[PDB]
């Protein structure tokens, strides 16, 4: 799987990787329950301290359930800054801080990440590559953060349907949603699953989307010497 270079689609067609950024937060437990009931795995790009602290409250338990249920856990940086705007030392710190938290939680560090605001240019990419990260972008943005009211979430479900080509054999998608919005969880997610199966796609983690064995998704161990 490419390192230090933004990835937009799967390595095979007929696949959808549903992804969720900016958690974990209030609605994430319910989202895990919904995905389980659907037998669907997904991918979470998590922060360390953004809408909540990943080590506060039940969040450590939600992160542990993500892994237990087979969802891919990726980094979204610790504090959600625009990585372009930081010096290399500060970008390295944003990644390592999150890795230290996920190691405290469940003894892992992500090899997968997504840049806040999809903002990560060649300067940023070089550093992330030196850290051995896979950079995950999107080729289908639900705009769920804009369509986040009971009466407007259908616009995001429609956007998904519109963009999801009926031509299952020639296409695959990495889908951007944000589970920190209640409507993303209690309405949009079921519609995404329904719509993707109605067209013949299979939902997959980004790991499977890119042909990557789950044994490669994480650094299972800290190297004492770098
Ligand atoms: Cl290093
Ligand atoms: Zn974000």
């Amino acid at each position: 799987v490419p390192v230090g270079t933004p990835i937009l689609q799967c390595t095979q067609p007929g696949l959808v990787a549903l992804t969720y950024d900016d958690g974990p937060f209030t609605f994430t437990p319910q989202l895990l329950d919904i995905l389980k009931q659907n037998d669907v795995r997904a991918t979470f790009f998590v922060n360390g301290n953004n809408w909540a602290n990943i080590e506060a409250g039940s969040n450590p338990d939600t992160i542990r359930r993500m892994r237990a249920d087979g969802h891919l856990v990726g980094s979204h940086t610790y504090a959600h800054p625009d990585l372009n705007t930081l010096s290399s030392a500060d970008r390295i710190s944003q990644m390592r801080q999150l890795e230290e938290a996920t190691r405290r939680i469940d003894g892992f560090a992500p090899k997968y990440m997504r840049a806040p605001y999809l903002s990560c240019d060649a300067g940023c990419q070089g550093d992330l590559g030196g850290l051995g990260y896979h950079i995950i972008d999107t080729n289908l943005d639900t705009k769920d953060y804009e369509n986040n009211k009971p009466e407007t979430t259908h616009l995001s479900a429609e956007k998904f349907n519109n963009e999801l080509s009926a031509d299952v054999g020639a296409n695959s998608y990495i889908v951007l949603s944000h589970d920190v919005h209640e409507q993303t969880v209690v309405s949009l997610t079921q519609k995404l699953i329904d719509t993707l199966k109605s067209k013949g796609y299979r939902a997959v983690t980004v790991g499977e989307c890119l042909g990557d064995a789950p044994e490669n998704w994480y650094k299972a161990h800290h190297h004492h010497h770098h």
